[PDB]
């Protein structure tokens, strides 16, 4: 099964799921020079004052905040988006230090984690299906610094502890993603795909410009999670990032000069 390590990490994922070679995977590099300005694009529109979270889990890749997606609580529209999308799920990508960790690099530069927001297109009605579409997912994608605590983040570090090992979950009711948002909802955006498997290429990425910024604190309490179940040897959680992938045909829009 795969994992993020030397034997079943990224550069082996193609041999269980040949679209990771595929025409337009993520995450890739944001070249801020390169993206073009584009005024036709919307603001974003994020509503989620009722947001439902229900439960954290440790899923053996990440841990997962996720919420009640059965009606339209919590939706992104607007921006490149045609249409309402659902949030499903919260989870990030982090690094072994504070030099890496991130998904998509901005001008080659990685940020100690990525957050990302995961909703699926309403009008496909569950998440399977939206999977099956080239415009089924939209994925909000935020960079993590490391300085000043989030205070919005606090309530979910602190829960970890009671999620160390793979399949692990407790209950996480009435978390506001709204503290998780920087202040500017600037973006880039692009079509790409999951970045675990099954890395299927259904998801319209909007990645935020500026990033939000946590304490050393928090961050290191993500890299007490473990990959493993308990009983299996312990490896730590952390480096759970995919690299950059070739953008081939594909132009990265800023919504923002
Ligand atoms: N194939 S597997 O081993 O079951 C992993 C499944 C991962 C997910 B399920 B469905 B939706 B939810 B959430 B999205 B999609 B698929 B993808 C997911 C992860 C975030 C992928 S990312 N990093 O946001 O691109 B869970
Ligand atoms: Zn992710």
């Amino acid at each position: 099964h795969w994992g993020y390590g030397k034997h079943n990490g990224p550069e082996h994922w193609h041999k269980d799921f040949p679209i990771a070679k595929g025409e337009r995977q993520s995450p890739v590099d944001i070249d801020t020079h390169t993206a073009k300005y584009d005024p036709s694009l919307k603001p974003l529109s994020v509503s989620y004052d009722q947001a439902t979270s229900l439960r954290i889990l440790n899923n053996g890749h990440s841990f997962q905040v996720t919420f009640d997606d059965s009606q339209d609580k919590a939706v992104l529209k607007g921006g490149p988006l045609d249409g309402t999308y659902r949030l499903l799920q919260f989870h990030f990508h982090w690094g072994s230090l504070d030099g890496q960790g991130s998904e998509h690099t901005v001008d080659k530069k990685k940020y100690a984690a990525e957050l990302h927001l995961v909703h699926w297109n309403t009008k496909y009605g569950d998440v399977g299906k939206a999977v099956q579409q080239p415009d089924g997912l939209a994925v909000l994608g935020i960079f993590l610094k490391v300085g000043s605590a989030k205070p919005g983040l606090q309530k979910v570090v602190d829960v970890l502890d009671s999620i160390k090992t793979e399949g692990k979950s407790a209950d996480f009711t009435n978390f506001d993603p709204r503290g998780l948002l920087p202040e500017s909802l600037d973006y880039w955006t692009y079509p790409g795909s999951l970045t675990t498997p099954p890395l299927a290429e259904c998801v319209t990425w909007i990645v935020l410009k500026e990033p939000i910024s946590v304490s050393s604190e928090q961050v290191l309490k993500f890299r007490k999670l473990n990959f493993n179940g308990e009983g299996e040897p312990e490896e730590l959680m952390v480096d759970n990032w995919r690299p950059a992938q070739p953008l081939k045909n594909r132009q990265i829009k800023a919504s923002f000069k």
